[PDB]
RNA sequence: UUGAUGUCACGGAACAGGAACUUGAACAACAUCGUUAC
RNA sequence: UAGUAACGAUGUUGUUCAAGUUCCUGUU
């Protein structure tokens, strides 16, 4: 007796839905089933596991169908087809149950009586109300019944919110679940009618199911009828099994920015030579072990894999992967609900009957990139998060649009809101029109990933990034479109005014929706605007919108758009929006820079930091521009401002804006208040390409390129040629130009921003950045009327340099060396507090110093971006993999001729670091030294005895003796009767060892005319002789000694005179001989043929090295010289080298081997021996500690680097030709003890010996890095104050120096006419520096020397014509050497120096570093050990600044500053000044007629023309090992 | 998997504050091998 | 029982980033 009917609604934007509670608090009395009760529910089967399915109960469908038959039924007076309808009861009273009542005002028709109860025929509306059902309506649920996995397996939980207005900052918030409508857009139910309830019933039933537009949070229509963990775990293993665990969060940081594409693994970048052993790309592999994999081969082969072809596969790969390792990388409250009241009785009012529609369509384009913020959870690596669609599309909520429209409504008005959550309905001005407006979501299509921006925070006492302050930032990009549908229905005669005010608004540009709106976030403009007012009071037009469910669904809506007429309505009246745009453009003349290092891991150019560069969009693909960041630029603004004004003594940056109204928390705003100026992105105008600079950290002691300390950037060019402009703008609010005090205070900024300090960007201590004008327009001079500069255009001089008076006296034929180490004091102080990067202080200076650089000896400072510059044309290009000659250019920025900065900084660093007596700036506190030791018994290798290692590698067990047993000779075989067991030392052996043999002489009493001399024949006795066989040229004799006790055999070789004594032998005769003792320590496997005397059989080890000592050359040596021809081939395995001739020919004396290879060396070999150690000492050992085995393992490493060594891998030693690591157990050592301690082991019978201490504990511990902690604590060397250093900026910037006369090269170029290309010069060998010359022993006595300042003379002239600088040989190219192209004497140059809190005795130090005396001059460039760069520097105007409009050009106060700082330099040294003194020695220069002779010493004596006694002849008598420090110490010591 | 005579949740902007920055001459002379003889 | 004496040859590149901070303050 009952009729069905189904219906299905069908979503059309994302839903929302509540959380599950158990059936205990599910009362009126919780606030969180209520507020929860507008939603879609999630049930789950078999509680207490979340698995289940979502549904809409049937109470809400029928809540808000009785809505819309209260809404339409007043819309036809009440008629539904022929009666009239009865106005129904909302009357309850009972009040336990019912857990919520309607606070709602019910509409009002025909009052009359309410149609009691006790009746028989009903109105159409109490049969719709449901006075055994009348009308029952059933529950919503999807249409197949499928079981998903929890509530998050749909939807994700994003965070809303409730702003403030004045303060327009935050309120409480809370959180709501949000499905998608692409995945679940259909749900199924039925309604069970009866048979008798009426035939107008169901037509109102129709019409209101019809009618209802939103049912969840959302639009609706209703209608009746693997890899990546397994890649993970791999990736952190090699990174495990090597030490390179700390490059892990640059890894995961730089794989994660590959999700953009997946062309981006075939173009890594690689090494300078082409080769493929990057730094971090390249970890993994080694030297041997072939099948071993590294990253960027298992980026590769995960590339193409089948599975990650699609761009959202190889995005979700590459975002997971990243995850993984951030997080393996890791381990190394407020909120209100509801509250509803409880009302009683509704108060029942009538609206009308006149009801109208308007749709406003369109689209609003984005012109900033926006941002939504949507931090989700389980994703931790990027803090800061956009909100995305499940399918990776950005979409903007129609909350925040309802929330913008709110706030400017409020802002049209000027009366906020006061509603608290509760209650009756809010009747202000600006909640009746929010109450008829209906806006959609978007979707955008865009499909690209987001961008990654990194921000700081900077302290503002040392400079420096503030602890803990690091944060990164994704951003949407430029130019989105989003769809826009806005629509209105009330009982006005189309919009009202505020709503054509606001949308006029946000036509023109003006629509700041949401996001980090004080940097320059979001601003959208809405286009293309489209508007057409319906009509659904009259009949013929409200059917025909009922007919066709409105038009929401996209076929309605692509009808709709068909009749709407074009332009937005004109506005009966306007506002003038409350933001102002005003215009800013920069001008720069030097390189800019803003650091981005994850983007250079990632580039092919094979960078350390590249410049910042943001996307754009241009409908689907994305195309990148180089632009200047809005955080840097308002960050720089608000230091500008902040660092002025005063605000009762203390200045704005040492406030904590706690409840202060500052005039930076009234301005910028604070934590408690939104700011009043808004800045934006700045782009530059052009297409300028990035060049390279290279850079290198030069050692103070040796001079020269430190350890891992060469690095390069990539900054953007620009030059006073070309200038590099700057354009962008902000936006500023109405109410702040208005007045005049805060006016004030931008133009005081911009007018310090302008005058060129505060320079913008990176490195602008080496002149980046340096702003040359600033200009504004488009703000009727209220501002760009205080940014006027103004001077004093003086006429005073600069002083002239005094004149020096250190003089040295240099004579003909003699050379100087060109070193000469400055020795230090000993007193540095560190007992002065930094002053700190606050504001300007009162008693301190601030100004520019401009100077005039002047060469007087040939320049040369290369431009290292390209080799092979002096390449010969029309020929083949470059072969692939070889060693040219390389040949460099001068430095050109833009086709000009300059010097850098930093250049300039590093020698005025050295100067006034060394004038000053301060710390060692940079140094290596590392790498402990080593000499070879000599060859003398008594002093070093008398304490070396021969030892073993025990079992464990903790004892020492020494050895009693020592000898030598012959091999490689052809008088044994030793080689294939004994195994590789016994040769490797592992087994022990059993020899024959003699230790004196006996000579033999005939007369020894009548001797003393010929022999009896040599003192060796004091120990003959006698002897009886015997004659048993007959040979060559030796004779048997058996001799006994004394009595007749032993007999020994021997062959005794006769002489001249033993001849008449020979004469006749009858076998049988005695003759009458002597005896004599003589060394023989030799030891044979079995017996040898020539003596068969008595061998003592002892027991000991027996070990090899291999065939050491080759004395190998290119030019057919001495004993390759008068052989016997056919030289043999080198042999490819040891164990069969034999003697091929003898050293000296008329004895038998040492043998050699003479070779030959494929080249044309030639090699000639000693050692025909190997040693034995027998005579095992037991129960006598001697400990190792850790000493011992640091020692060994710097002689290891050491013997394993060696470039010197031989070319051939069989003439080596055992210890680097098998390649081995530590201290075995079992193996045969030279070892030094003293008392159960060891102190030295060494492989080999003459190896070297490592000093205990790193050569960083051979100074002084004042001397050291000025670094460390010891507001910034007062710990810091006197030239760490000046320029800066770790935690602490420094207060000196140099500047680009730019030559302004014509060229004037060294040797014309090959084309005349161009008088702007030089010719080629070729260079010296040019070798890295010995520190083991300086520091010749290492016991005690042998500390650090000073800081090898070179001298100045007249080398070039030689070079010049081609020959060498020590003999006179024409040099020869190779590749080792290079070949510049230099200037000549007489250029000029110009640059200038800024500064800022200096005080009166800083600056005049400078200005003494940077003037010297008028008979000195410095030296930068390369190859200054030879003749190559000089100048001298001559200082022009020094304007200070006093105030920001006077710049008071000071060019009067010089000398006193000269007093003030030689002053403060009498007050920290008394009287002990003399380092000044040598290093005014140190440069002065030859003034005239003078032509010192410098050069460095050959090797040897017999290879140089001159003969002046070399190296090997200098290391006795003038620099033996006590004099070199002294010698080496004084300004101008002879060479000798 | 809801209750019926009463749901303005299209009744609520994840918003407000923060300088990828500090330090650094692209430079530079004496070492490397071990034993041989009595 | 036991150790004493210093000699012979002339050739060759190296570093290519390092030390720091990598997240906080708050809504009623």
């Amino acid at each position: 007796m009952t009729t069905t009917m189904k219906i299905s609604i069908e979503f059309l934007e994302p839903f929302r839905m509540t959380k599950w509670q158990e059936s205990t608090r599910r009362n009126k009395n919780n606030k969180e089933f209520v507020r929860g009760q507008a939603f879609a529910r999630w049930h789950r089967n078999k509680k207490d596991n979340t698995k289940g399915r979502p549904y809409i109960t049937g109470t809400l469908l029928r809540s808000a169908v009785i809505r819309s038959a209260e809404n339409l039924l007043t819309l036809s007076d009440g008629k539904i087809s022929e009666k009239t309808c009865c106005p129904g009861k909302f009357d309850t009273e009972d009040k336990d149950r019912l857990l919520q009542l309607r606070q709602r005002s019910t509409l009002r028709w025909t009052d009359k009586n309410p149609c009691p109860d006790n009746a028989e025929t009903y109105c159409p509306f109490c049969e719709l109300l449901g006075r055994r059902f009348r009308i029952h309506f059933g529950n919503l649920s999807l249409p197949g019944k499928p079981d998903f996995d929890g509530p998050k397996a749909i939807g994700s939980q994003r965070v809303l919110n409730r702003v403030d207005f004045k303060s327009g900052k935050a309120h409480d918030f809370f959180k709501a679940y949000e499905v998608d409508h692409t995945r679940f857009p259909r749900f199924e139910g039925e309604i069970t009618i009866d048979n008798k309830v009426s035939a107008e019933a169901r037509k109102l039933l129709c019409d209101s199911l019809k009618f209802t537009d939103r049912l969840c949070g959302a639009l609706c229509v209703i209608r009746f009828d693997n890899l990546a963990e397994k890649t993970a775990e791999q990736i952190i293993s090699i990174l495990d099994d090597n030490k390179k665990t700390e490059y892990t969060r640059l890894l995961a940081d730089a794989i994660r920015s590959l999700r953009r594409s997946s062309k981006l693994v075939a173009g890594l970048p690689k090494d300078h030579d082409g080769k493929d052993d990057h730094y971090l790309w390249d970890i993994g592999k080694k030297k041997k072990d072939e099948n071993s994999v590294t990253i960027r081969q298992i980026l590769t082969t995960s590339a193409d894999t089948k599975e990650l072809k699609n761009a959202g596969k190889w995005r979700e790969f590459c975002e997971k992967l990243g995850e993984a390792l951030y997080l393996k990388s890791k381990d190394m409250d407020a909120e209100f609900h509801g509250k509803p009241d409880r009302l009683e009785k509704s108060r029942s009012v009538s609206i009308g009957s006149v009801l109208k529609e308007t749709v406003v369509c369109g689209e609003l384009v984005a012109k900033t990139p926006f941002f939504f913020g949507a931090i989700d959870e389980d994703a931790k690596q990027t803090d800061l998060q956009v909100l995305l669609t499940p399918d990776n599309k950005y979409r903007l909520p129609r909350s925040a649009v309802r929330g913008i429209l709110r706030r400017d409504l409020q802002t049209y008005f000027d009366s906020p809101c006061n509603a608290e959550l509760g209650g009756r309905p809010c009747m202000c001005k600006t909640c009746r029109i929010m109450r008829g407006i209906t806006v959609m979501d978007a979707r955008s299509e865009y499909n690209a990933p987001p961008e990654i921006r990194h921000r700081t925070r900077i302290n503002p006492f040392t400079g420096t990034v503030a602890e803990g302050a690091l944060f990164n930032m994704e951003v949407a990009p430029e130019g989105i479109v989003f769809p826009f549908q806005l629509r209105y229905r009330g009982s006005e005669d189309g919009l009202p005014d505020a709503l054509k005010t606001v949308l006029k608004w946000w036509a023109e540009g003006q629509a700041f929706m949401s996001g980090a709106a004080s940097t320059g976030k979001g601003r959208f403009r809405m286009e293309n605007a489209k508007y057409e007012t319906l009509d659904l009071s009259d009949e013929n037009q409200r059917n025909d919108y009922l007919k066709n469910w409105g038009w929401r669904d996209e076929k309605g809506l692509e009808e709709l758009k068909k009749r709407l007429n074009s332009g937005l309505p004109e506005p009966g009246n306007y506002r003038d929006p409350k933001w102002h745009e005003i215009n800013v453009s920069i001008e720069m003349a030097s390189p800019f820079i803003n650091g981005d290092p994850i983007r250079a891991a990632v580039d092919k150019r094979g960078t350390d930091v590249v410049t910042f560069v943001k996307y754009k969009a241009e409908g689907e693909e994305a195309k990148p521009v180089c632009a200047y960041k809005a955080e840097s630029f308002r960050g720089v603004i608000r230091s500008a401002v902040a660092r002025i004004h005063m605000e009762d003594g203390v200045p704005l940056t040492e406030l904590t804006h706690s409840d202060c109204e500052c005039l930076l928390c009234q301005i910028f705003g604070s934590e408690y208040e939104a700011g009043k100026i808004r800045f934006e992105d700045l782009v530059f105008e052009s297409d300028p390409e990035p060049v390279t600079f290279d850079h290198v950290a030069i050692d103070r002691f040796t001079g020269g390129a430190a350890d891992k300390k060469k690095f390069d950037d990539s900054p953007l060019p620009g030059s006073p040629a070309r200038p590099l402009m700057l354009k962008g703008s902000f936006w500023i609010r109405r109410d702040v130009l208005e007045d005049e005090e805060y006016c004030k205070a931008l133009g005081k900024a911009l007018a310090d921003v302008n005058n060129g300090l505060y320079p913008l960007g990176g490195k602008s201590a080496i002149g980046y950045g340096q702003v040359k004008s600033l200009g504004i327009k488009g703000d009727d001079k209220r501002i760009s009327r205080l940014m006027n500069p103004a001077f004093d255009e003086t006429d005073v001089a600069v002083p002239e340099k005094p004149k020096t008076d250190a003089e040295v006296r240099i004579e003909a034929e003699k050379v100087y060396y060109p070193h000469y180490f400055v020795e230090p004091h000993k007193k540095v102080e560190r007992e002065e507090k930094p002053c700190g990067h606050q504001k300007f202080h009162e008693g301190r200076l601030t100004g520019k110093i401009r100077c005039k650089l002047i060469t007087k000896t040939p320049l040369i400072v290369p431009d290292t971006s390209n080799d092979d510059f002096f390449r010969p044309a029309d020929k083949e290009a470059r072969k692939e993999k070889d060693e040219y000659h390389k040949s460099y250019a001068f430095f050109r920025l833009h086709k000009q001729i300059m010097i850098p900065g930093s250049e300039l900084r590093g020698m005025v660093s050295s100067v006034y670091e060394t004038v000053t007596n301060s710390c060692f700036r940079i140094f290596d506190e590392t790498k402990r030294l080593s000499w070879r030791m000599d060859a003398d018994h008594q002093n070093v290798l008398q304490d070396f005895l021969p030892g073993r290692v025990t079992a464990d590698g903790k004892h020492i067990q020494k050895f009693s003796e020592t000898a030598r047993v012959p091999f490689y000779d052809k008088t044994q075989k030793h080689f294939d009767i004994l195994d590789e067991q016994e040769i490797a030392g592992e087994k022990p052996v059993r020899m024959w060892v003699k230790r004196f043999i006996k000579r033999l002489s005939l007369v020894d009493p009548a001797k003393h005319p010929q022999k009896k001399q040599d003192n060796k024949w004091k120990r003959r006795k006698e002897g009886i002789a015997t004659f048993i066989e007959q040979k060559n040229g030796s004779y048997y004799f058996n001799v006994v000694t004394n009595n007749g006790c032993t007999s020994f055999h021997l062959w005794h070789k006769p002489d001249n005179f033993d001849q008449e004594k020979l004469e006749g032998i009858q076998n049988g005769e005695k003759l009458d001989c002597w005896v004599r003792d003589s060394r023989y320590q030799k030891a044979f496997q079995e017996i040898p043929e020539n003596d068969p005397d008595g061998w003592e059989c002892k027991e000991g080890y027996l070990h090899v090295v291999g065939p050491s000592k080759v004395e190998f050359s290119d030019k057919k040596g001495d004993v390759i010289n008068n052989f016997q021809g056919t030289l043999p081939s080198v042999p490819n395995d040891w164990k069969t080298i034999r003697t091929n001739d003898f050293k000296n020919r008329k004895r038998k004396n040492e043998p050699v081997f003479c070779c030959e290879d494929d080249k044309g060396n030639y090699y000639t070999m000693a050692k025909y021996c190997e040693t034995f150690f027998f005579d095992l000492k037991e129960n006598e050992e001697y400990e190792i500690p850790e000493k011992a085995r640091i020692k060994y393992k710097e002689l290891l490493r050491v013997y394993n680097n060696n470039p010197q060594a031989v070319p051939e891998s069989v003439f080596q030693s055992r210890v680097a030709r098998e390649n081995v690591e530590k201290l075995k157990s079992g193996d045969l050592v030279y070892f030094k003890h003293n008392e159960k301690y060891v102190e030295d082991i060494v492989p080999v019978r003459i190896s070297r010996t490592v000093d205990d201490r790193m050569i960083g504990k051979r100074m002084s511990a004042d001397l050291r890095p000025c670094h460390g902690d010891w507001r910034h604590p007062k710990g810091l060397c006197p030239a760490c104050r000046l320029f800066g250093t770790g935690s602490y900026k420094g207060r000196v910037r140099f500047g680009f120096a730019s030559l302004e006369n014509d060229p004037e090269w060294l040797i014309p170029g090959k084309n005349p006419g161009d008088p702007f290309h030089g010719g080629p010069v070729m260079l010296s060998l040019l070798e890295r520096p010995r520190p083991t010359w300086s520091i010749p022993g290492s016991d005690n006595k042998f500390k650090v020397p000073g800081r090898k300042f070179y001298v100045h003379h007249h080398a070039w002239k030689t070079i010049k014509d081609g020959n060498h600088p020590t003999t006179g040989k024409a040099i020869e190219q190779s590749p080792n050497n290079r070949t510049v192209e230099a200037l000549a004497g007489g250029n000029s140059f110009s640059f200038e120096i800024a500064f800022e809190n200096l005080k009166e005795w800083e600056l005049g130090l400078l200005i003494h570093s940077l003037q010297l005396e008028k008979g000195l001059a410095h030296k930068l460039g390369m190859a200054k050990s030879m003749g190559f760069g000089s100048v001298e520097i001559d200082v022009e105007s020094v304007r200070l600044r006093k105030d920001w409009k006077q710049w008071r050009n000071g060019n009067s106060e010089i000398p006193n500053w000269l007093g003030k700082g030689f002053a403060k330099l009498k007050e920290w040294f008394r009287d002990e000044l003399d380092f000044i003194e040598n290093l005014k020695k140190l440069l002065w220069f030859p003034e005239g007629d003078q032509a010192p002779r410098v050069c460095y010493p050959m090797l040897r004596k017999k290879d140089d023309p001159n003969g002046n006694s070399g190296y090997e002849e200098l290391k006795d008598g003038e620099f033996k090992k006590e004099d070199r420090q002294k010698k080496l110490t004084t300004p101008w010591t002879p060479w000798a």
